[PDB]
């Protein structure tokens, strides 16, 4: 019935403000508010994993969201995780991330995942490198290099493939996001910019997924 | 629709809805297959005229003989139309009947220089990537390549589409908004166009429409 894993490529924060004739900081503010509302709603719906990918300012959104609403996440049993090369992020951003993961590592509710400094192809390349290492070492046989064991070398090793993939602001591209993981996912593209995405908007996407 | 440098070099299509098209038209499923085959010929001609350089088609025990026989009957026209036939997938594991038709089609068109028509037969996105990993793992164990040589740059060399540009446009019919384990690595930045009509009803206008949309109108 309800998807266990929903992934969202979010953007349109800049365009939203431009069209609305408001400063960037205003779109940034609403953007964070949307992340908060969607996180609570998904948790209530019973969703288990929610992966967010913010496609300058959007670069600050994750860190800013975590530093500002962590107490709320802790309260609502949300566990924070990430995918991507986090050790290469700006210090103050890396700080917020590490702190959020540490303080939510024991929560058992919805796992909120932020894709930071992430890329589908590079993720694949990294896995290949690891697999090559193990093979040359004799740890595995050439027969063990199957699509069943491949997920074990990806960032999403401890999580299921998204049943549903959503992208805002119209745009109909994958943008090098979750290449291997979304190979069978349902793609739902909506025209609304991120700041306008709400609970109702999310239900429609799920409705579509279900009714198909 | 701007015919200029706005025409995609590589268009990939996931052919769907041959069966559903037949049931609606209250006809046997086999008739949907043939109407869909006719659609393949129409589009190949049209695409060739538009200037498209690559066209990859992905279909989505007589059934095992259908792909091979379609080629045998279409080959004469492909030859004179200057179309070059290619394939992606493990054709080596295809039935002798179809394996033969395929190998003959590539041989008799290898010198053509117009549109390159690619048939995804016995193809799987994940499986393709796994095959490339094994090749690379073997090359690494043998000591022929260094760990640093395993980059996104060199990865295309181990895929079936090594000598091909990633598609700029990917189309799927039957209004089913979902990627089906097809050109996983190659479609990272491709534009997706999900059209509602069934493959048998898909035509030149539909293709033109998709391209118009690709051109961001």
């Amino acid at each position: 019935q309800i998807p266990k894993h929903i992934a969202i490529i979010m953007d349109g924060n800049g365009r939203w403000a431009k069209q609305k004739k408001m400063p960037r900081i205003k779109g940034h503010y609403e953007g964070m508010q949307t992340v908060r509302k969607i996180t609570r709603y998904a948790s209530d719906l019973g969703v288990k994993y929610l992966t967010l990918y913010a496609f300058n300012y959007l670069m600050k959104l994750p860190g800013d969201f975590l530093n500002t609403f962590l107490p709320e996440l802790i309260e609502k049993n949300v566990k924070v995780e990430t995918i991507g090369f986090i050790d290469d992020l700006p210090d103050h951003t890396k700080k917020a991330v590490l702190e959020a993961k540490e303080k939510t590592k024991h929560n058992t509710g919805l796992t909120l995942v932020f894709a930071l400094n992430y890329g589908g192809r590079k993720e694949i390349i990294s896995a290949v490198q690891l697999i090559a290492e193990r093979y040359k070492s004799g740890e595995i046989s050439l027969d063990e290099i199957s699509e069943t064991h491949f997920n074990e070398y990806l960032f999403t090793a401890n999580m299921p493939d998204p049943e549903l993939l959503i992208r805002t602001s119209g745009e109909e591209r994958l943008s090098n996001f979750l290449i291997w993981q979304c190979s069978y996912s349902e793609f739902v593209f909506i025209d609304e910019f991120w700041p306008d995405f709400n609970e109702e908007s999310l239900a429609q996407c799920i409705s579509i997924y279900q009714n198909r």
